[PDB]
């Protein structure tokens, strides 16, 4: 059921987001040891920590695209029930207006019966 898909990505991106944030402040103490050590001490250590910092934004880029993937799943669901909506709409009001065609254009009770009758005399 697109109910039952919708409340799983939505589930599915609230996990995504929270690793999101943890992501993020790995990044930001990566980059802080680096700060120091290139102070209290050697290069080396600040390059270190520098490249740990981009893988860990290349990760983070990747939870980043799943997330955008799931989001436009659920912007494409969310889209097509609303058409689904518009076409029962749709298709309701046709059927209303259906029954007013007939109205008492069609319950003419002589009319009808005049040319029942005639075809039965006809034979």
């Amino acid at each position: 059921s697109p109910t039952k898909a919708i409340v799983r990505l939505r589930e599915h991106i609230n996990l995504l987001s929270k690793k999101q944030s943890h992501l993020r402040t790995q990044i930001t103490n990566q980059e802080n040891e680096a700060r120091i050590f290139l102070t209290k001490g050697n290069k080396v250590m600040a390059k270190n920590a520098l490249k740990k910092k981009k893988t860990i934004e290349q990760l983070l880029s990747k939870v980043e695209g799943t997330m955008e993937s799931m989001e436009q799943q659920l912007f494409s669901i969310e889209s097509a029930n609303l058409n689904l909506e518009t076409m029962r709409a749709m298709q309701e009001g046709a059927k209303a207006m259906k029954t007013i065609h007939s109205g008492l254009d069609i319950d003419k009770v002589d009319e009808t019966m005049d040319e029942i009758r005639e075809q039965v005399e006809l034979g």
